[PDB]
């Protein structure tokens, strides 16, 4: 009859549980996997539990109950549950392999305690995360019966780019991934840039820019005029991503003061990217190989959530740069009063995140001019989230 | 009573044919090295494959009793040379596999296929070979380090069986015991491709068709054809437009400039893992003893014959190489008159390369250096992947 599968996406911002369902896989047809329900776990990402793994159980309980409430009891024992953690957990592992392991063991312990078929709790690789997102979107776009779309994924901690290039090379064979799907072997370029998700990029920029001299203030063009937020230096330096900028600071804490200038914001962003070393034909940034761009792209996760916000304010690069520039210069009190339904944690970041997305796509990946139009921003296709989890489910269902 | 099987290892530098025999009991009966380069050099010369294979196949027919030839399987497994050719041209690689197949099938044995084996197979099979030969299967196992002309592999059982990149991971059961083995093959990091990466990286429009190179002896010369240098996928990343067709490498024998030039072909800047080998590839912490074979052995053996015929500290191996690199090419030839110059001319490079790969690549520094055992043969059978491949493909490996 119907079959179910649960995938937890343990990302750096939040954990999300996904329930998938599909016709039981008979010989007299084939049918599709689709997203049935999603739950967002209340709280931060799992890495924030490193020193309190005894609370992991409780942390996951509400969304796990949704799943036992939602999936019929007679279908539960045979339903797989998997948790994949991403860049937040890769950073925690860099800090301390043991913390990461103690986090993941408490997750297994919790998940194993449910009536579902535990399939594992792992930190997935950057290449897997990228490939699986490319699988999700091409599957949902029906492309697996011709050319495929590239996949751009942006999160809090990392960003991925995955596409089939014109020419397959040994330029950086650790950037290639070959796999078979519906009788076709595929060879994709895929890379995850750790620390270049939107939140880690902001920590890098702040660490880069903070002055010993400042008396505990950082004027910052990436936030609205009148915006103020106090930053703990210990938190700022509590990520591997800012290690290269660490300095002794004569203060424990500092206030960010918005100055709302898109152009200065752009310039300040460009500074956490290195373009000076490329041991290949051409590169993205930080000496990482990138093949020439090819085909159309789906951009999702924070690419979508941030772009769609700016689009709803109006779709060329020139038009999007204008909307962003104007929005950046709007005072923070005006911004909150104009978007009063939006969580201030997201609203406070849109200037920064929009300018960052534009820098990443245009300077990082070279989607300039002609190429800008080859990017399609997407959240759901056929009602399933674009993301890695559906492709993970497809492959874990031996599809 | 006797049973035989044949495996041709079609590597980048040579094809080697091995006859195995048996009733840990399988044994190499004889090896034959096929004269000439690797099969991928026959890409436009596929009519010549038959003649190329003839001597070693004739050997095999002379050695195995005719009474036994028909139940004797024959396999060819080709490695990183043919992986590169498949990249350069899937067509060519396929015509070579076709020409090899036709030829092998003309012999009176059980023909069982010619195929390009994967990097993981190549690695796992090497590790199986050395532990089967060492009787570590009847316990701790040895790690395997393999170096050829075109790729290098590192395979071992890590302390933690949950690897950070399960793409580097294999899980299997051998003779009663469950194993999780880390394995990785680094294409283009065999000793010959590494030299071409380095020369392609170092040649400049300003070179005026002369490249002074510290990894070759004073007085040594070698002509490098540009279109050949750029005919490997391994140099594509360094290609540039050059106003000459060929250039001459002129040795200046300086170990430490050699070492530095070498380091420049590895990327060590980004590692999203706890630790890496190079080029962002995960490597677990090293553990236990390792056997280092193929070109690790033949190169190292030449050097330890300068070190009281024993691999000594990294410090002493380094010093030995350093001294050796300085010696003029006439002197080096005069001091080793029995050694083929094609090998002799490459020892300063290959030795410096192997030390960098092991010490900075695979992180065998300090304390860990002592646990590498360089070995050619174990109990009269070659360390390599071919015996492990044979054992599995004849399902002669039990789970209990
Ligand atoms: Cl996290
Ligand atoms: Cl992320
Ligand atoms: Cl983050
Ligand atoms: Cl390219
Ligand atoms: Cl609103
Ligand atoms: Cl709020
Ligand atoms: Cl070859
Ligand atoms: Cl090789
Ligand atoms: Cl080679
Ligand atoms: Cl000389
Ligand atoms: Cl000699
Ligand atoms: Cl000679
Ligand atoms: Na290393």
């Amino acid at each position: 009859n119907v079959k179910y599968g649960i995938v937890l996406d343990a990302g750096s911002s939040h954990t999300n549980l996904y329930i998938y369902k599909w016709p039981a896989e008979k010989e007299n047809d084939t049918g599709v996997v689709q997203q049935l329900e999603e739950c967002q776990v209340k709280g931060p990402g799992i890495s924030k539990y490193a020193q309190k793994t005894d609370e992991i159980a409780a942390y996951l309980a509400e969304c796990m109950k949704m799943s036992t409430e939602r999936i019929p009891a007679s279908k539960q024992h045979q339903t797989p549950v998997y948790l994949g953690a991403t860049a937040g957990m890769r950073l925690l592992r860099m800090e301390s392999k043991q913390s990461a392991d103690e986090v993941l063991a408490a997750v297994s312990r919790s998940l194993k305690s449910y009536p579902f078929d535990f399939q594992g709790a792992k930190i997935i690789t950057g290449q897997e995360e990228g490939a699986y997102g490319w699988i999700t979107i091409n599957y949902l776009l029906g492309r697996f019966k011709g050319s495929t779309f590239g996949a751009l994924d942006l999160g809090g901690a990392s960003t991925q780019i995955t596409f089939v290039p014109l020419n397959s090379t040994l330029e950086a064979p650790e950037t290639s991934l070959q796999f078979r799907l519906y009788g076709t072997d595929y060879t994709v370029y895929t890379h995850s840039f750790l620390c270049y998700g939107k939140d880690q990029a902001l920590w890098q920029k702040l660490a880069q820019d903070i002055q010993v001299s400042s008396g505990g203030i950082l004027k910052d063009p990436c936030f609205y005029p009148g915006y103020k937020k106090v930053v703990n230096v210990s938190e700022l330096y509590g990520t591997p991503c800012t290690k290269r900028f660490e300095k002794k600071l004569p203060f424990n804490q500092f206030q960010v003061q918005g100055t709302g200038d898109y152009e200065q914001c752009h310039q300040s962003i460009l500074k956490i990217f290195n373009n000076s070393h490329c041991p290949y034909s051409q590169c993205a940034f930080n000496g990482v190989f990138l093949p020439p761009l090819q085909g159309s792209f789906g951009a999702f996760s924070a690419f979508y959530f941030v772009m769609d916000f700016f689009k709803k304010m109006a779709s060329s690069q020139e038009k999007m740069t204008e909307i962003t520039k104007n929005f950046c210069s709007k005072p923070w009190e005006e911004v909150k009063a104009s978007y009063p339904t939006v969580k201030e944690k997201y609203l406070s970041e849109y200037c920064f995140s929009g300018t960052y997305i534009l820098s990443l796509l245009l300077q990082g990946y070279n989607f300039t001019g002609t190429s800008w139009d080859q990017i399609h921003f997407m959240g759901k296709i056929k009602d399933s989230n674009a993301g890695w989890t559906l492709g993970y489910m497809l492959n874990l269902t031996n599809m």
